[PDB]
């Protein structure tokens, strides 16, 4: 009933439904490129194949893995199909393109798109999956399943309301935001997983849920990192089908043992299914224990330490960094897992000193000057984002970014040093206690982003240090690059600074975009101009464009 054939398992677990949303996100991250009709017709023969194999298990292929099954599907429309089984999905995910050369998608009018929806409801929503997992071949599928759920009840309302724009465009803006930092996100594990392995993933895991999870055991704590990283793992791999049923087993083992995980849950668990994987994902912090003691009887002080730590080293660090990361949910997970590191390096030279309790005495100080450090750079950005607000504070970014690694692509540092300066926008309305996890965790997905799309076409040979160096380690990395001296200016290109008509139809966010994209190439072209100089030309070229469209005369 769940092991003769993979293909029935899934497709009883999931339901039809799912399956088939689940089948087509995976096709169209595999192949970007193909169009619509063709990955529905694929998906189509393997749903009509798996239900022969429901209806009987030993039937001819039924016993065929995924991996064999879906790829076989794809390599019948790029040397990933000339290898065997095991090789060759991991040539497919070498392949994913992470900004793949496709024209962004126009909104149509609300009209038409009700109209479609209308139309063709099934073909409505399997186009918009197709559009968004061709774009992010890394997002993380059972949740694109919520969003398409939400996508669909946003039109099935508004366009029956007396005023179909003024009810949709606000639920679509806000989806397409969620949409967006969802993909980031989950571009950061996969990210940490394939570049750093799965001890680093579930270190970061331990950290996280002991935070937000404290009263838990450590015993609960592991098995639900464990099981969440079985989800992650072949999410990130893509195992879609075996992501979404596990993530449903996960929700489910959850909602029936709340009260040894959280007192948080009860709302989250009587929504429907996936709602309520959603909802369990970013379901506040619990209250942590009160009284609980402190980690140095059994961490600093105790005299077993060295022999505790050798007989289960992985154990006892795990257990450090879920006793600190569940007292200090103020801390970021970055922060939680820097000072898990120290603490082991403290335990490897110690353990092998005269006196080892004496060495590691006054381990704790050490994690002093680590805290201190993020706390005093969100202080501080959090100042100069309240003189400057957001549009000029990422222009500050933009060019001191872009002195210091000209070589950068323009739509790179654009979209990267919004995002960094999108940070301030959610962050500093926080008080001090949640500014530095808010603060640090948005940063370190940022800074993923952009090396991920530095790996996509590589100019530095720093950035590439900071990307593969310690993932805790980046923001500081990143920081102290310095302004590349050896840059020779590019000529002045004329048609870069020669803006159409078309300008004034857009909205006043793509102008703005406009606007910064323009000041990246100024600097290009100019690296040691001033800031007055800058601003000079910023404050002509508003001018400029406010008034050749103001004055009618095209
Ligand atoms: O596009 C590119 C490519 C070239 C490049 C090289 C280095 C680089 O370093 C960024 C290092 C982190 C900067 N943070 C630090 C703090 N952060 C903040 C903002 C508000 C509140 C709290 C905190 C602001 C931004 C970025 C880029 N960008």
């Amino acid at each position: 009933d769940a092991h003769k054939s993979e293909v029935a398992h899934r497709f009883k677990d999931l339901g039809e439904e799912n399956f088939k949303a689940l089948v087509l996100i995976a096709f169209a991250q595999y192949l970007q490129q193909c169009p619509f009709e063709d990955h529905v017709k694929l998906v189509n023969e393997v749903t009509e194949f798996a239900k022969t194999c429901v209806a009987d298990e030993s039937a001819e292929n039924c016993d065929k893995s995924l991996h064999t099954l879906f790829g076989d599907k794809l390599c019948t429309v790029a040397d990933c199909c000339a290898k065997q089984e095991p090789e060759r999905n991991e040539c497919f995910l070498q392949h994913k393109d992470d900004n793949p050369n496709l024209p962004r998608l126009v909104r149509p009018e609300v009209d038409v798109m009700c109209t479609a929806f209308h139309d063709n409801e099934e073909t409505f929503l399997k186009k918009y999956l197709y559009e968004i997992a061709r774009r992010h071949p890394y997002f993380y599928a059972p949740e694109l399943l919520f969003f398409a759920k939400r996508y669909k009840a946003a039109f099935t309302e508004c366009c029956q309301a007396a005023d179909k724009a003024a009810c949709l465009l606000p639920k679509l803006d806000e989806l397409r935001d969620e949409g967006k930092a969802s993909s980031a996100k989950q571009r950061l594990k996969c990210a940490s997983l394939q570049k750093f392995g799965e001890r680093a993933f579930k270190a970061w895991a331990v950290a996280r849920l002991s935070q937000r999870f404290p009263k838990a055991e450590f015993a609960e704590v592991s098995k639900l990192v464990t099981d969440l990283t079985k989800v992650h793992t072949e999410c990130c791999h893509g195992d879609l089908l075996e992501c979404a049923d596990d993530r449903a087993d996960l929700a489910k083992y959850i909602c029936e043992n709340q009260d040894s995980i959280s007192s948080k849950l009860k709302e989250c668990c009587e929504k429907p299914l996936l709602e309520k994987s959603h909802c369990i994902a970013e379901v506040e912090n619990d209250e942590m224990p009160a009284d609980l003691p402190s980690l140095a009887a059994d961490f600093v002080e105790s005299k077993d330490v060295c022999k505790n730590y050798a007989e289960a080293k992985d154990v006892f660090l795990g257990m450090f960094l879920y006793e600190y990361a569940r007292r200090h949910p103020d801390y970021s997970v970055v922060l939680l897992l820097r000072l898990a590191k120290t603490y082991e390096t403290t335990l490897e030279k110690c353990c092998a000193a005269a006196d080892p309790h004496e060495c590691y005495a006054k381990v704790f100080d050490e994690f002093k000057p680590l805290v201190e450090e993020p706390q005093n750079l969100i202080k501080q950005n959090c100042e100069l984002f309240e003189q400057l607000g957001e549009y000029k504070f990422q222009n500050a970014l933009l060019v001191r970014y872009t002195k210091k690694v000209p070589q950068v692509s323009t739509p790179t540092l654009v979209e990267v040093s919004r995002n960094l300066g999108k940070v301030g926008s959610k962050c500093c309305k926080h008080p001090e206690a949640k500014r530095m996890p808010c603060a640090e965790d948005y940063l370190s997905v940022v800074l993923n982003q952009l090396c991920v799309l530095h790996e996509k076409t590589p100019v530095s040979d720093r950035v590439t240090k900071c990307c593969t160096e310690s993932l805790v380690n980046r923001r500081p990395c990143f920081s102290a690059l310095e302004v590349d001296e050896t840059y020779v200016p590019k000529e002045f290109n004329a048609e870069t600074f020669t803006f159409h008509a078309d300008i004034c139809t857009l909205s006043e966010k793509e102008r703005q975009i406009k606007k910064q994209t323009a000041l990246v190439e100024l600097v290009k072209h100019k690296p040691k101009a001033t800031k007055e100089q800058l601003k000079a030309v910023m404050d002509d070229f508003a001018a400029f464009v406010e008034k050749c469209c103001k004055a009618d005369d095209k």
